[PDB]
């Protein structure tokens, strides 16, 4: 694959130039807004998905599983990217900046602990090629503990996805290395990094509970990706 | 202090704090019914969150915080810790979960209850990937301190900025106490830091498997704040 092969900046240069654009709020329903700008942020996503590097060499049904199980987690990263610079408020969109009290229409609970996460990345001085490399992590890993076959296929599926995920953690490294931090350094932020995931699944976790509906079905997504 | 120890110490330290293995109410009627497996699995689980307050109060850095956000983190990461040490103790039994030594229950099993075959099937996957990547007991029990410490810290004035810092400054070694285990062991550089995320990204898929358990479950029998609280005092 040639995913394998490529070196640190390589698959940071494919990322930054898979970034999908930030959409914008068509306008009232909380849930509306939300709503039509999380369909439209799909779209994207999905095109985004199929230029990570390592992720077309795998099977249709593999790429929507992945799919299905990181969605909402890869929209709730993008939102705390997006509201580093707006500390105690959300950017949904650059016309759609909302502080807490707004959240109170279950919402808070989640607001809360997305203002958490935005808080963490600026206190760490999260960078951009650091952000892409979380973001692709979330895609093929959230998925990959799921695989419900035993196939020989699968598991060369799931193997493949372990080679890619490493070679995101060697890139991770590089880009720190290159900015000066020491070989301890390097390693205490990877893990303040990837432990900051185990709170992206869980904020994610919750806002699917409180929803039970719009959530994109598996025959959805492979229809997306098929097109 | 739990900051200038060495990462030998902290290593020397997580093992020795670590709890007994307990068994399930001996000669339980079977087959079970859902009731009855549920009732033999939250006795188990009561009796082990006994020991598991003990083994947090000995995990280094722990004890530095004030009591409630003690109960904070055990409250967020307590179904977590039991289901680690679950799939610790069922690497040695593939297919089936070693619930305690004379409570191995196989994948047909875990129908009994609704929808705890899905988890079930989780708890297994996870057991064949601690076991493909054969890890080992010191990364076991660092890996169950991380859950303890990362789990609720981003749910919580200085005072709370310095609670977070020391628990940030907490894990960071044991991060470097992780490495050092991999280093010793004679892991390159690269490879190190590769096991380390490897093992890292599996706590997302057991943060997943304990919101799944809890949400079954409310489709009382969760140790209350006022619980944790009392049993971390005495
Ligand atoms: C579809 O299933 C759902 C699961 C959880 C929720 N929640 C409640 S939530 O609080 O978790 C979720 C997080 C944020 O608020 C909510 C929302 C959203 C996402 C998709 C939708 O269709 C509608 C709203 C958000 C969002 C939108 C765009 C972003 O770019 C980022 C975040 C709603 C729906
Ligand atoms: C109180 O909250 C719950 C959350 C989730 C569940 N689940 C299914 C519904 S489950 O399958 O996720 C959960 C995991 C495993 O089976 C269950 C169970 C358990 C734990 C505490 C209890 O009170 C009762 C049962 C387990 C266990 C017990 C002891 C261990 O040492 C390790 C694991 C049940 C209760």
């Amino acid at each position: 694959s040639l995913a394998l092969s490529l070196t640190a900046d390589q698959m940071v240069s494919a990322l930054l130039d898979a970034e999908p654009p930030i959409l914008y709020s068509e306008y009232a329903s909380m849930m509306g807004l939300l709503t039509n700008l999380a369909d439209r942020e799909l779209v994207h996503m999905i095109n985004w998905a199929k230029r990570v590097p390592g992720f077309v060499d795998l099977t249709s049904h593999d790429q929507v599983h992945l799919l299905e199980c990181a969605w909402l987690e890869i929209l709730m990263i993008g939102l705390v990217w997006r509201s580093m610079e707006h500390p105690g408020k959300l950017l949904f969109a650059p016309n759609l900046l909302l502080d807490r009290n707004q959240g109170k229409c279950g919402m808070v609970e989640i607001f809360d602990m997305l203002l958490a996460t935005s808080s963490r990345f600026r206190m760490m001085n999260l960078q951009g090629e650091e952000f892409v490399c979380l973001k692709s992590i979330i895609l093929l890993n959230s998925g990959v503990y799921t695989f419900l076959s035993s196939t020989l296929k699968s598991l060369e599926e799931k193997d493949h996805i372990h080679r890619v995920l490493d070679k995101i953690t060697d890139t991770l490294i590089h880009l720190m290395a290159k900015a000066g931090l020491t070989l301890q350094q390097q390693h205490q932020r990877l893990a303040q990094l990837l432990l900051i995931l185990s709170h992206i699944r869980h904020m994610s976790n919750k806002g699917m509970e409180h929803l039970y509906n719009v959530v994109p079905s598996y025959d959805l997504l492979l229809e997306m990706l098929d097109a």
